[PDB]
């Protein structure tokens, strides 16, 4: 349906803010290489860099810059990840825990774009989380 | 960490698609009046019309642009609805199946805010749902 809902969080100041903007009015059908779906913008006023992963059940790169994620409605499949602009923008990648999280400067936009060749997207929708940790 | 989700849509052109986009650092305890929460997009290009409503236990008003919500946690009320600048570009106020309704242009974002004189915010989780139908 139309309805849509969304948690609004109140909090004291954290040491990160997290904003995940979806790209409105993508077309269903053939998509170019590298395409936008969204960006994520990672800022703080304390902190000077972060990590970050995509949280999927098909994670396909040891970083979690790279996914697939299943359309709710169709189960059909994307490949989403953090463009190659934005992955060039990583200095240093940090284990923990046995898992890699590349580190980013705080105050920076990265891009969530349809990776690899260019897909052939079914009309649906498709949930992404991306984990912050400062 | 500190997880963000979104959906991510992709659509046939003729279809009518919404998105609610949060505000993000928001500061618990006292804020401004009508600090702005989230931002309601509608897509579509045939669209001319519509209709929208928030819808939670207690709505506050007879069109459905104003309501309250109760924090997960605490159960501490905050006062949330569109803000006046986005109530004046309303096209009209109908009433489908018993229920009044303003509607809007395609196109037009619309803002939710902290309705009212300023409020003192509970540092909390409030889940806010916006009903689109098309006109």
């Amino acid at each position: 349906g139309s309805q849509k809902s969304v948690d609004i969080v109140f909090s004291s100041p954290q040491d990160l803010t997290v904003s995940l903007i979806p790209v409105s009015g993508l077309k269903a059908g053939k998509n170019a290489p590298s395409a936008k779906i969204a960006k994520l913008v990672v800022n703080s006023t304390t902190l000077k860099e972060f990590g970050v992963r995509g949280i999927s059940n098909n994670v396909v790169d040891s970083t979690g810059t790279a996914w697939r994620v299943a359309g709710k409605n169709t189960g059909k499949e994307i490949g989403v990840g953090l463009s190659s602009d934005s992955l060039r923008r990583s200095d240093s990648t940090e284990k923990w825990n046995g898992v890699n999280w590349m580190t980013f400067n705080s105050n920076d936009t990265l891009d969530i774009v349809l990776t690899g060749p260019a897909q052939n997207v079914t009309a649906d929708t498709y949930p992404i989380t991306l984990d912050v940790v400062g």
